[PDB]
């Protein structure tokens, strides 16, 4: 990369969070996942004492894709929050170093048939996405592509808030490029987002972790749902959701952003709603 060729408010952020290349170890062959324009790989941080942390490294494949792909980096950068993934830091492709999230994305986990998440583990995964979006939002953060395949699980079944940005496998969930099936009534209409329209992809998350993965509107086509849910139609309720769940993703959907709960709400509502269960 030619680092003059970017903006430098770009250039001494990056700074701020620089790791040395001497301080990584990129394992090249362990290739974690790679789409069309970038890849993840394992990958081992050293620290100045010597003590090994595995790590995910984002790459990408390839001065416009450079300076977005930093960008993505950088806007991670002071989020500290427990369930919204964090930023080890950034190495001069420039690699972008995260934490290692042992069971990988959400959508993965739920759907996978050797372990069986009970409906209270689906309704706690809920919950800790609804706690990372409180704090997304509290920082006035508005999200724009919230769906389980963007969240990530660790090794104690922490869920973590991410995004995948660049490095998406999966993607003919957008048709700019947009996730429709996630997509708030006025975010269709004006290609417009908000904290109330995460709202609404959260609601559809909740149906995703009550289904245990399931596509949502699947003999919808990408480019008619805007009619569909006009015409006063809603995903219906999964077979194990309890009712006051259900209630709760079709408040998520009110057709008036205003109408729709915040995160603090569905934080509190969640809760009472999980500890019901034995
Ligand atoms: C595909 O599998 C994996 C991907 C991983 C990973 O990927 C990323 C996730 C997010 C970002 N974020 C980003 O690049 C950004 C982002 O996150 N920004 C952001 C946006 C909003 C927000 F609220 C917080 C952060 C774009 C910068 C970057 C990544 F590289 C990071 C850490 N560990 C991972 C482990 C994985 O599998 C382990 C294998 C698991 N198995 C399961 C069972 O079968 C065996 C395999």
């Amino acid at each position: 990369i030619d680092l003059s060729a970017l903006n430098p408010e770009l250039v001494q952020a990056v700074q701020h969070v620089v790791i040395g290349p001497s301080s990584l170890i990129v394992h090249f062959n362990e290739v974690i996942g790679r789409g069309h324009f970038g890849c993840v790989y394992h990958g081992t941080l050293l620290d100045n004492d010597g003590k090994k942390i595995h790590c995910a490294v984002k790459s990408l494949n390839r001065i416009g894709e450079v300076s977005q792909f930093l960008t993505e980096g950088i806007i991670m950068k002071d989020f500290s929050h427990p369930n919204v993934l964090s930023l080890l830091g950034i190495c001069l492709s420039p690699l972008v170093v995260l934490p290692y999230m042992k069971h990988g994305d959400l959508r993965n986990f739920i759907r996978n048939e050797t372990h069986n998440p009970t409906v209270k583990d689906l309704i706690g995964f809920g919950l800790q996405v609804a706690k990372g979006m409180k704090y997304l939002a509290s920082k006035k953060f508005v999200h724009r592509d919230l769906a389980a395949r963007n969240c990530m699980l660790d090794e104690k079944f922490t869920v973590k808030v991410a995004d995948f940005g660049l490095a998406r496998d999966d993607k003919e969930y957008y048709s700019a490029k947009l996730p429709v099936k996630w997509m708030a009534l006025e975010s269709l209409q004006t290609q417009k987002f908000t904290t109330k329209s995460d709202v609404w992809s959260f609601g559809v998350l909740l149906w995703e972790l009550m289904t245990r993965g399931a596509p949502p509107y699947p003999d919808v086509n990408t480019f008619d749902i805007t009619v569909y849910l006009l015409q006063g139609r809603r995903l219906l309720q999964p077979e194990y959701c309890p009712d006051p769940l259900y209630e709760v993703m079709l408040k998520c959907w009110h057709p008036k952003a205003e109408m729709r709960p915040s995160f603090s709400e569905l934080v509190s509502r969640i809760s009472a709603i999980f500890s019901t269960f034995i």
